[PDB]
């Protein structure tokens, strides 16, 4: 079974799944010291529920919010969007790439101890306990990453549930990540390497899918095309179309590798660690949200001669034999 | 009326005051998501209100706990510890030295709103309202650190509360953070440039007290001395005594400018925030806790030949003063 915002639920109730997605993209604390800065709570959840409504209809059961503590994480307002929109959410542990000193000056026996209490016990006093641990590296592995790393092997081995990595810019780094997770003892099929769609190097990704790594293609939507003029939008989307980064989803089903392949749209509903009013941008964007990608890519697959059962394999079957844990 | 973590009181109830401590010096959301870390959230409540009531009964009545968001500061944890110690104590606004994305990503008009909305409306979901804005820079003040001091500055010009500094480096960083100040017309009576113990650097310190600025003398306590393979220690505490701090005190006295004087311990009774167990490190050097100034540094200045009077000036009079909101 796999852990929820709303309890355990077994392999079968996951369904369609959108692997690496966020409500609100933030920092500890930050959304509960200034809610205003998002209309309100209440505008917030309202603009969450109305969108994971709108992925229902078009047919995810289930989102992975991949935010950690130190990208505010809110489990009760995963909690709260969960039950209106009525949508699964897993929640994650793990350490991103803004960690406060708190998180940054522990040992990786302390935050091997921090992920396995969010895992074991559950976040803050709430009882709800994360289903992955989300790790993030910059271009080289940092000596504070590696230890990040290090401990969410540990934890992952101690519990089963399995890591996912944000791979910054698109520096790769899932070979160093890899290296690192391996020295660990960690299987491969427990670790998503996230991002991977903002590269073209098909080498390089199927390299990784033949050592059985999953592949995160899973920024889908993110293009600056046409906002060239907008120099944070061209830094945080990218300048690759959003067919473009589709493309590498066939790519990797004509190699063989249609299992290893996990799919999502990395949106949110707020953000306050960019720019201000960056959710406005990316809205004008992706209108469709986290239904961008039932909605468009599993289409346009089709079209480019991808069998539904196979589109089937890696937006449900792909997810859940990630997300069960085992050892 | 000064506002509290209980409510507002009066400024004949304030007291004996320090104007420089935490009760834990953290990251915002930490005590919530590991309070383990600190033994448990139930441990460090205890541990704060035994040193809370050691503090009251050494004759403390008020703390300004200058703890910010990005402190960790839990205003929750305040109220509890206040009302079990019958210790008044403040709560700070403002950005400290570990400000996450959501902060140092924002403006000056955006910090603005956020400081006006602590002090004016209340911290989180609390109606706990602020009442000190607490800024902190380095070396000779980084630009973001620059959009800090003017939003404080803003803050303080609309709502009367004042601001201390957390002064580090060796850049005699009081220098710069007054022209910043003064440069969007913050009266210097407004300001306290805290962390100027760590100096021994006398004449810039009677200058900025000529021009109207308080003088934290705030650190008192953590000189250490004896720690030597520690590195940790004398990178955070200091290599010297206390006694050398204490007679700043009475060197600005003796300059006629005992009004101008703050002092505290910046005391705390759990931190995350640097290596582990380093709260053992300053227990050990300072077993007295937040009791340290009432019982060491107040003798101390007695049998140095400073007044009764003079001692509950500066202990009483200039926090009060300093503390009461005034637009002047
Ligand atoms: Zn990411
Ligand atoms: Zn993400
Ligand atoms: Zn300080
Ligand atoms: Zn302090």
């Amino acid at each position: 079974r796999i852990n929820t915002v709303r309890g355990p639920i077994t392999i079968s109730e996951v369904g369609f799944t959108l692997t690496h997605e966020h409500i609100c993209g933030s920092s500890a604390g930050f959304l509960r010291a200034w809610p205003e800065f998002f209309g309100s709570r209440e505008a917030l959840v309202e603009k969450a529920v109305r969108g994971l409504r709108r992925a229902r209809a078009a047919g995810v059961r289930t989102i992975v919010d991949v935010s950690t503590f130190d990208l505010g994480r809110d489990v009760r307002l995963l909690a709260e969007v969960s039950r209106a929109a009525d949508v699964h959410i897993v929640a994650a542990t793990g350490v991103w790439l803004d960690p406060p000193l708190s998180i940054r000056m522990r040992s990786v026996e302390e935050l091997t101890q921090f992920f396995l209490r969010e895992i074991q016990y559950g976040i803050e006093d709430t009882g709800i306990r994360a289903g992955i641990i989300k790790v993030a590296i910059t271009g080289k592995v940092t000596p504070f990453q590696e230890l990040v790393l290090r401990a969410a092997a540990r934890a992952s081995l101690a519990t089963g549930v399995p890591v996912i990595t944000h791979t910054a810019g698109s520096q790769r780094g899932g070979e160093q990540q890899a290296a690192i997770f391996e020295s660990e003892g960690l299987s491969p099929s427990r670790v998503c390497i996230g991002h991977s769609d903002e590269t073209d190097d098909l080498s390089y990704l199927t390299a990784l899918a033949a050592r059985g790594y999953l592949i995160g293609l899973d920024r889908i939507p993110h293009s600056a095309i046409g906002l060239e003029d907008n120099a944070s939008a061209t830094a945080f989307m990218g300048s690759r179309s959003w067919q473009t980064r589709a493309l590498l989803i066939k790519a990797l089903i004509d190699q063989g590798y249609m299992k290893q392949i996990l799919v999502s749209n990395d949106w949110l509903f707020g953000i306050s660690s960019y720019v201000t009013n960056f959710m406005d941008v990316m809205d004008s964007v992706n209108p469709d949200g986290m239904a961008f990608i039932p909605l468009r890519v599993i289409p346009f697959l089709r079209e480019k001669g991808i069998p539904q059962e196979t589109l089937a394999g890696i937006t449900v079957t792909n997810p859940a034999r990630f997300l069960s844990p085992t050892l």
